[PDB]
Order: structure tokens, then C-alpha cells, then sequence
């Protein structure tokens, strides 16, 4: 009975294979056939390549030794290599061209999801080339999805030596019968099979995956599009900045490149960006996923005025100041989306670009009190219910698991009637005591929000809605301004509170505004349509925010 | 009696003045004299410039309005502006050219050090230009050194209106008699003087500073070279990464750009880099100042083996993995310097560049046990005293304040006889019970190390010295390798343990090695010679690690 899957890197998890380029280069340069491949193989277990693969020497020390035995191979073959000929150039290009074999990684992901222990077992080198970062990034993206990465150059052992195989079984804590091993080299497959391991010779991916699924009894080929990589809270770098004596801001941080500050809505968490964090980091950005004031590990002072837009925005400017960031791209959703437009209007020098999910930018009406405006829209009734301090806190804090289970639902799953929330007496009066689990969230994901909300409750979050008049007066100071920095408005088709229609006049105040639209998407945009969100944000970031 | 100093930005804390360019441009373009300056001034309190300065409109909305009144000014003057003429270009160049007036900032720093409340009061705009980041960075570097920054466009008030002055006194919580106000505009100086404020008209800096010192009674001109900006621990972004179930790593983080990982020595802290952190961040780098395993807010497991180089290096690789960093520049001192060379030998793909302060790279002698090698050097006797678990912990933990006061001393201040530490019975047997305070450290800085060491003590730190044999066996696997990535070796003239001479054969293993040398510098390199350290590291970073 299988419980572990092992994959080679070259020709298996990454394609095209690097050694296959030795053949390509000799065919392109009309050199004798295997000439370059024999030079690579020179000395076998005692040669330069084995010393390199065992970690005795680095790739840059190996380059001239490959060059010396490239001559020796051509000397006997009674030929001569050209004047342009460079091993460095050949390997630089080969390594750069080699990309992740996505269906192979997906199969490894599905196996790990079904309970398998997964590992990468590879014959590799210590890369000290000036271009080494390319491979560093690939190994980083790859390794994250596996329980173990075993590198020949780190363990001082090599395939096909039988010691690396015994090292593999020892690392896996499993007998050879419990293990599937995939390799593109028959010679490297042989010792694994010799111990009684299920072995797959990998030529084309599809056949290898058909063999993989037949042997494991798990569908790996033609399976539905998987969800983007999520975040395990305990595997993140957690950051904390004191913005004022009584206020500390918490954030999760991942990646390098331009700073991208993610701002969640009500009643959320940094975790609402779980599907965007690895994606944006992988796209070449430094992600800072906030716990907005009043939430999770961030401070939650009780005073209403502490949550007015002016104070919240000033604190986000201090947050940048204390981190030593002159700018950040600001991406917000719901209440975070509103803050993000206000950061753009009042602090354009600190905002590299601005993006909003669902939240439109609507200039304040100076000839109408905000309470009249909220009253004018039937869907905004819940906001009037949120005004009296203590009432909504009592209902929302009563049963946390029920609160998030009731709120976090797809467009085709609602249990919440937004109509006449005040007259009905509350948000969940028509909702079951034990709501069913939404298709968007696991029981584990609900419990993270439950645990987060046990710290400070709903007072701070609800206070974001309790500064309508203060926010309106502040917003009126910006009535003569336009948003002229790069901006993106993302609308969600089925958000019945933050309707796409509400964003239709935005080009009057943001003339160069770019857009994104998500069909069959409810209010909880990031978890509802994670793949589409990431596609829209990455495309916009690479074009307008770099 | 004065207790507050207020400075203008343009023509005072930053030079050359931006409006002075209106004159330069008309003189260069042979336009009528004041033509461009009158266009800027058009409408006075009701004009576009006042609307801009009060924050009613943004700089990009203002540009075409300045252009319209540039014509109106030339219409009456019976002239015509050329076809190349661009206000955007003129202001882009003017803002870019404007740099911090260093002696003015130094005077403000000295005043704040002597107990003054300091503030920047400026007539500025909301910058939404594509080039806005340049000014964002300048404001960021400037603001940090002041108690308050008052911007006309944020407060909706402007100089010379008397309301901004009353707002200033209210912000300062001081009467006009307690305040010095510096401005390059006589008209803007007038209302401050009208309230009874000491006023300085700023033309040339030196005269303004002579006036400043006469009026405050504090020497500001011709004063010694100040120390680089330090770190206040409570104003930093604190980061935490779990590298394995029982191990969490703490770090301080500042800036944007390539990641620079700072690794302290024994018995230190992230705080040992206090003078490098703001400097390196200001030079365009993302600084990550570690609490190395066993120190401060990082985990300190008791087991000796947890502190062998192999484990420590693997954990630093996991640290990069969890932060989403494919590489970092590694800069180490003392034990951190040793780790940093091992990161380069075993993980060259993860190290962008490597720099060491004091610690040389010496390949392991495979024909000599490490205990024989340590015995062969009289200065390394203290290391043999550190071998027996508990002994050095008892002496070092006995009185923490005495420990750091005894250790952290300049070359001309030693109280510690490194000769025969074992035979003498300990490190401090010849040391006073109440050592004098070194010129390198304040009493406050000693107490931070004292507070840090109260958490875990000296067991984990001393364990770094307790893996000689384990480290030697691991190092022998790298005996055939060379360090071929960018590298810097910084020697300290007066380090009597890590002597410059010990680094003389490094070019044999690191052929492209770059060097730095610090004269009259002891073991505590970073705090002993902070200015020189920063100069050497910044120059090397900008040339080899970018
Ligand atoms: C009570 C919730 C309902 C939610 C839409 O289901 C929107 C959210 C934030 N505006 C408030
Ligand atoms: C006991 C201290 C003395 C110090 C030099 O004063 C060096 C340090 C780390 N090698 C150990």
C-alpha cells in the first residue's frame, strides 16, 4: 500500500531537461553525435561531474573542467569546437529555459492532499553563477509543495549509488513497498526498483501520470482546475509595528519586489487574502497582508473616533514610515477598499498604485447628510442596525462559528436577508442556528476567523461603520481633487450590497481608471473567485505598478 | 526661554529652493524678469497656487492652471513662450535637484538632543506626479528627525495666514516666546514675529545657524561629526518566523530594495546593528537585522547540537524560504561572520553577496583536531573556558550590567585580560565589580542588552562555541570549494582576538575578494566605528550587490 511519492527534478518536475540541451547544442552546432554528453560523463564516478553532483566542487569550478574534457572528447573524434563555443552560455540558457512541469506538480499536490508524503530527490550542484537566482526562485517555488527536498550536492551522495536510496527511505520513514519513485533516467530508476519500490520511467508527462494514477488509484489526469496555493498561518512571517502608544498593527509578509499592501474588509482578517499572498509574492511583489485596526493581532481600542477614515489613513502612513517604505501599492476590499481610495486622495505621494475590489469610489454629497444617503438605499439597512454601540456586538459575538458560517457564503448560498434588518431585530433572525458549510470555506478556515475574533470581538470592526458624519466632513475637503495615480476598480457581478452599477461614474473622478470584472462572484471576492482575482491583480500590477 | 524650533522646508531644510528655479528658467530661457514667478503668484489668496497649497487640488491638476496663467503673464508683457516650454519638466527637474540641507538638519538634531521640541512647518502640495516617489523619500528621511510635520495641504491652512501659526503653537503646546521659527520668506516670517516668536530669516545657512546658536546658547556650527542615526527599539517593525516546531527567529526590518540580512556575534543582539539599520535602509536596501538563534526574542533551545553551523545555516535557509526570499545579501560580525562564510560555501544560490566584519575565512585543517588549533593560539584561551556547560553561564549571568559594561569597550579601554582565562578562574576575575561606562555606549544601551539577556541567558549563545568538532567535520566537506560569489572582508586594526593578520590567506579561497580596513577599531566594530562601517558597506553594496 502506497503512502509516498518521490519525483526527480530534471525531466520530471522541471522541463525541458538540462542534459537534453547537450544534444540540442551539438545538433545545432553540427558537432559529432553524444560528443558533449560524453564530455559531461567523462570519468564516470571519479570524474568532474560526480564531484560537482556530490558537492565537492561548485558549478563555476566545474565549468572549466567540462571545457577541458570537451576538447579531449573532440581530440579522439578528430574534430574541433568553434571560437564562439561557451559551456557557461550553454548552461545559462538551458537552466533559464527550464520551467516547472505544472501537471506533474499538480499530481504531486493532489497526492499530498490525499495524505501522501512527497519528496524531490535530485542530482544537483552548488550554483555560484552570477545568474544563480533564476534556479534559486524555481527551487523555492517547487520545494514549498513537498515534505522533503533531497539534493545530491547537500547529502554528498548521488544517483545511482544505493546509499542515497537508503537515505531516502530513512528520510521518508517508510518501507520501499509504500513508495512510488518517478525518474526520466532508467539507470537512476534501477536501484529504487531493486529495493521493491514502484517505479515510473518518465518520458512524456501524460503516460507517466496515467501510470501514476493506475498505481495509486487516485485521479491525477484530467482533474478540475485546482485552487491557488493558500497560506498556513503558522508558516508565515508575522510583522508588528507600533503606530502610536496604544496602537500596534499586525501583518503577514511574503516575497520581494515592490511593496503591495493588502487591506481587508468587514468582518475580516489578513487571512481573507490567503489565496492572493503566495500568488502575488510569486509574481515578484513584496506582500504585506494587514490585520486592519480592530482585527486579529492588531490593536482594537474601544473609542469610536479611533476608526474614522482620517485616523485610519494617518496610521497607515505611520506604518509605511516605520517600515521605511516611501510607497506601497494599496489593494483594498470592502472597508479596506474605501480606505485605499482615501489613501490615494490624501496621500498620493505614498501610494504607488491603488486597486479596489467591489468598493466604488463615490465622492461625498455635501448637500446631503450621510445618514440620509444610507437610508436612500434598501441594501444599506444593516448599517443603521450597526449604529447603536453594543447591539450588533451582542448578536455577532453570541456564536462566532454561526456568524462566519452565515456571512461567508457564495452568491447561490445566502441564508441572510439584507432587507429590513432593523425591523427584523437582527442579521441572523431568519438564519439557522447551525448553518451549513459554504463551498468557499473549510471548517478549519471558519475556526481561524473564530479564534481571531475571540481576542477583541466586534466593537473595533463595527466602529468602522460608526464614523459616517466624521468621514463625510473629511471627504468634503477632497471634493475638488481627482485621482490621477494608477488605479484599478474590480467589480463583482453578484455582490448585492456593493453592486457593479455603483461604480459607473468613477471615470469622472479617476479619468485614467482601469477595470476588472468578475462574473458569478459574490461579496467575498477573494475566496469566491481566487483564480480570477489573482489573474486581474497580477496583470494590472505588471503593467501599471512597477 | 526657548524650548521649540520650527523650520521651513523649501530654502531652509532642503536646497536649492524650488521657487528659485522659476527665476533660473526665465534667465536661462531669456524671458522677461519674474514672468514665471508672477504666473505662479497669479490670483494671490484666490489663485490656483493657494488652492494647491491648501490641498483643494493636486499638483497634476495645478500644472495646466499654471500653464494657462503663464500665457496671461506673457500676453500683457507682449512676449511669447517657446514650443519646448513645459511646467511639468521645470518642476520635475527642480524637485529632483532639491536635496536636504545637511548642516540645517544637524542643527535641528542637536537642538532635539538638548531637549527641544522640533517641527517642520511647510507650504506644500499633494504630489500625484509619476515622479512623486523622489519627494516621498526626502520627506520620509526628513520627518523622522522631527517631533512634528505640519503640511499646508493637509491642514487646509497656508503661510502667511495667521491661523496656521496658532495651529503651530497649539501643536507645540508652547507659548510664542518659547519658539524659534526659521524661514527664507520674510512675508511668512512676519506673523510668527507678530505673536512674539524669535524669527530667523534664512538666506545663507551659516549666518542663519550663527543667529540660531546666539539665540539658543547651544553650539550648532563647527560642532564635531555626529554619530549616524540609531534605532529606538519600540519604533521598529518586529518580525517573527517559525523555522521548525520549537524554533522561532526574530528580526527588525527597515527599508525597501534588495534584502540585506545582518548577523550579529557573541554575546550580541539585532541592536548591535543600530547604526547600520537606518543607514543601509536610506542607501536603498531592505534591512533584516536578526536576533540569532539563542538571543533576544529568538528561540533559545538548551541542546548543544542545536547550535552547530549546519543547523544554524539550514534554519537561515528556512528563514528565507518562509519570507519568500530567493536570496539575501549576508553581512555578519564575529560568530555571525563565521555563519555568513558558511552560507556562501553551502548555499551560494541563496546568498546574493557575502560580507564579514572581523571574522576571517580560514578553511578547516583536516590534519588537526579543532581543540588542538584553539590551544595553539593564546588569545583563544577564553573559548576553552566556554566548553564546560554551566561555568561561563554562571559568571556571565551573575551580573548582566557588569558583563556588558566589561565586554563592550573601545581598544583604549580594556578591563579584560584575555590571557590565561581558565587558570585565572574566569573572564572578570581582574575586572571591577562596577565597571566604568565605555565611550561607545550609553547606560540606556547597556540596559537594552541586560533586558534582552534576562529572557534566555547565556546557554544558547555559549552553545555556538560548543560545536567545534561538529563544525570542523562539516567544514571538511567544503575543502575542495572556492567562494566565487561577491565577497567583502572588513578588518579591524585593534581587534586583538580577530586580528587582521588572520585574514591574509583568504584570496587563495576567495580570489575575487574585496576588502575594507578600519584603523583604531576594536572588536565591537559596528558601535566602535559606525560611520566607517556604513561607508564601507554602502560603497560595496552599491558596486557588488544590486
Ligand atoms: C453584514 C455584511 C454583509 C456583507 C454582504 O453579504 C457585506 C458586509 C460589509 N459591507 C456586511
Ligand atoms: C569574550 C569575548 C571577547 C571579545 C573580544 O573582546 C570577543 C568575543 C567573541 N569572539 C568573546
Amino acid at each position: 500500500t502506497l503512502r509516498a511519492a518521490v519525483f526527480d527534478l530534471d525531466g520530471v518536475l522541471a522541463l525541458p531537461a538540462v542534459f537534453g540541451v547537450l544534444g540540442r547544442t551539438e545538433e545545432a552546432l553540427a558537432l559529432p553525435r553524444g560528443l558533449l554528453n560524453d564530455a559531461f560523463q567523462k570519468g564516470g564516478p571519479e570524474g568532474a561531474t560526480t564531484r560537482l553532483m556530490k558537492g565537492e566542487i561548485t558549478l563555476s569550478q566545474w565549468i572549466p573542467l567540462m571545457e577541458e574534457n570537451c576538447r579531449k572528447c573532440s581530440e579522439t573524434a578528430k574534430v574541433c569546437l568553434p571560437k564562439n563555443f561557451s559551456i557557461k552560455e550553454i548552461f545559462d540558457k538551458a537552466i533559464s529555459a527550464r520551467k516547472i512541469n505544472r501537471p506533474m506538480l499538480q499530481a504531486a499536490l493532489m497526492l499530498r492532499k490525499k495524505g501522501f508524503t512527497t519528496a524531490i530527490l535530485t542530482n544537483t550542484w552548488l550554483d555560484d553563477r552570477a545568474e544563480r537566482d533564476g534556479l534559486a526562485q524555481l527551487m523555492c517555488e517547487l520545494k514549498m509543495h513537498f515534505d522533503f527536498l533531497i539534493e545530491s550536492c547537500q547529502v554528498g551522495m548521488v544517483k545511482p549509488e544505493p546509499q542515497i536510496y537508503k537515505f531516502l527511505l530513512d528520510t521518508l520513514k517508510a518501507s520501499p513497498s509504500e513508495v512510488v519513485f518517478l525518474d526520466d533516467i532508467g539507470a537512476n530508476l534501477k536501484p529504487a526498483r531493486d529495493l521493491g519500490m514502484v517505479t515510473i520511467l518518465v518520458q512524456d508527462t501524460d503516460t507517466a501520470l496515467k501510470e501514476l494514477e493506475k498505481v495509486t488509484g487516485i485521479q491525477l489526469l484530467n482533474t478540475p482546475a485546482p485552487l491557488p496555493t493558500s497560506c498556513n498561518p503558522s508558516d508565515m512571517s508575522h510583522g508588528y509595528v507600533t503606530v502610536k502608544p496604544r496602537v500596534r498593527l499586525h501583518f503577514v509578509e511574503l516575497g520581494s519586489g515592490p511593496a503591495v499592501c493588502l487591506c481587508h474588509g468587514f468582518p475580516e482578517s489578513w487571512y481573507s487574502w490567503r489565496y492572493q499572498i503566495p500568488a502575488l509574492a510569486q509574481a515578484g511583489y513584496r506582500v504585506l497582508a494587514m490585520d486592519m485596526k480592530g482585527y486579529g493581532e492588531s490593536s482594537a481600542p474601544p473609542e469610536i473616533e479611533e476608526y474614522c477614515m482620517e485616523v485610519l489613513c494617518k496610521e497607515m502612513v505611520t506604518f509605511l514610515d516605520k517600515l521605511g517604505l516611501s510607497q506601497a501599492v494599496f489593494i483594498g476590499h470592502d472597508w479596506g477598499g474605501m480606505l485605499v481610495w482615501y489613501m490615494a486622495l490624501f496621500y498620493p505621494e505614498r501610494v504607488r498604485a491603488v486597486a479596489s475590489l467591489n468598493t466604488p469610489f463615490i465622492p461625498a454629497n455635501p448637500n446631503m447628510s450621510p445618514l440620509e444617503s444610507i437610508k436612500a438605499n434598501p441594501v444599506f439597512d444593516y448599517q443603521l442596525y450597526f449604529q447603536e454601540p453594543g447591539v450588533a456586538e451582542a448578536e455577532l459575538e453570541q456564536n462566532l462559528s454561526r456568524t462566519f458560517k452565515s456571512l461567508f457564503r457564495a452568491s447561490d448560498e445566502s441564508v441572510l436577508s439584507m432587507h429590513k434588518v432593523c425591523e427584523a431585530g437582527g442579521l441572523f433572525v431568519n438564519s439557522p442556528e447551525e448553518p451549513s458549510l459554504s463551498r468557499m470555506v473549510t471548517e478549519e478556515e471558519i475556526q481561524f476567523y473564530v479564534q481571531q475574533f475571540k481576542k477583541s470581538g466586534f466593537r473595533g470592526p463595527l466602529n468602522w461603520y460608526r464614523n459616517m458624519e466624521r468621514n463625510w466632513k473629511w471627504a468634503c475637503k477632497s471634493l475638488g481633487r481627482k485621482i490621477l495615480i494608477p488605479a484599478l476598480m474590480v467589480t463583482a457581478e453578484k455582490d448585492f450590497v456593493l453592486v457593479p452599477q455603483m461604480s459607473q461614474h468613477m471615470e469622472d473622478w479617476i479619468p485614467h481608471l482601469k477595470r476588472g470584472h468578475i462574473e458569478d462572484c459574490g461579496h467575498w471576492t477573494q475566496m469566491d473567485k481566487p483564480t480570477e482575482v489573482n489573474q486581474i491583480l497580477i496583470k494590472w500590477l505588471d503593467s501599471d505598478a512597477r
